[PDB]
């Protein structure tokens, strides 16, 4: 079992231990410096209310995040915005990626955003398969895009499109 | 014409140039002025490690080409992002092939990776330039922007340099 929630701010140490634990280990993000909780939680006290930022919670523990934020500061770009996951080594493929991103895509659904996009740094087949399952389409890739761990690595971008008409409403808060 | 290094003094011209362009056109995304200040600023952080290059016609500025990072991570430090405006006056006249090509002579000569071009689309004109300078299309992202009345998409294109494994860091321009 399982509670997919609004993340808090007691769950950022948590959450930024999960996250960094990925800086360092693999290619899927490119940031080659661990984040402090103070930088999660001023992001997610400035975004919470305008995009979906959830946590699954798993026998009393965050087991995983999922957030989304804009895509890119320009107004053009405002029904538009990015989708982030991680979940736990501990937690991996027991369903709990899907169940966030099957919230945090129901809710930007309802709040009036046009799509979704993810940007995963590969290979990561996990990731790519999860992000497709989910109804995400590979959208293009630049090449050799980073240089981490000592390689250069593509970057793809997947992209959820949802339905809306000309012209959009603005987006609603979550 | 002139090809050269884009200096303070040329900002405010260059401001109107691509406001012209946020107004009229889907060619950039903006829907909002900028103040050339904007332009100053990023030309006096970035124009060391990035080439940034103005054409000049009859002593008026005509056109820029400008590079700057891709993304505030240093794994794309040697990953850079290409841009080009003319002003209307000077259009289809080699001004923007040739500021693209001393720029993209720079940006390898400097030891960059590769350079990244993004154009909201529709923008033939930019897509052939781009194209016949080496671009290759790597992707697009579909209904990305809302702006005069439409959903556009957005494509990336990107031209590749080679570099040994591990890179150097890239020199300054
Ligand atoms: C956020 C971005 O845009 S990129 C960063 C993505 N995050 C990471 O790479 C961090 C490490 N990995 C993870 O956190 C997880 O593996 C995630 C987030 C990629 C996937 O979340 P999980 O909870 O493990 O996946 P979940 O259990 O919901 O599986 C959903 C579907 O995704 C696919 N999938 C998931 N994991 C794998 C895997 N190792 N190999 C192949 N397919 C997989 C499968 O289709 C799976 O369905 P199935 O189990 O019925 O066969
Ligand atoms: C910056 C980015 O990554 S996207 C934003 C690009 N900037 C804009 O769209 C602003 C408005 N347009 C412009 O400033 C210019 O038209 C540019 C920068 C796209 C091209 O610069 P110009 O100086 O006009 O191009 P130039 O004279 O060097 O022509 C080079 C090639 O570009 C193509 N091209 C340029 N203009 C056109 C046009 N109206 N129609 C079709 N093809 C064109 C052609 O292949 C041309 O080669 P050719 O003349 O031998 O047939």
């Amino acid at each position: 079992p399982a509670d997919i929630r609004r993340a808090t701010e007691a769950d950022m140490p948590a959450v930024c231990t999960i996250v960094n634990h990925y800086i360092e280990t693999s290619t899927v993000n490119f940031r080659t410096e661990p984040q402090e909780p103070q930088e999660w939680t001023d992001d997610l006290v400035r975004l919470r209310e305008r995009y979906p930022w959830l946590v699954a919670e798993v026998d009393g523990e965050v087991a995983g995040i999922a957030y989304a934020g804009p895509w890119k500061a320009r107004n053009a770009y405002d029904w538009t915005a990015e989708s982030t996951v991680y979940v736990s080594p501990r937690h991996q493929r027991t369903g709990l990626g899907s169940t966030l991103y099957t919230h945090l895509l129901k809710s930007l659904e309802a709040q009036g955003f046009k799509s979704v996009v993810a940007v995963i740094g590969l290979p990561n087949d996990p990731s790519v398969r999860m992000h497709e399952a989910l109804g995400y389409a590979p959208r293009g890739m630049l090449r050799a895009a980073g240089f981490k761990h000592g390689n250069w690595h593509d970057v793809g971008f997947w992209q959820l499109d949802f339905s809306l008409p000309v012209p959009p409403r603005p987006v609603l808060p979550v």
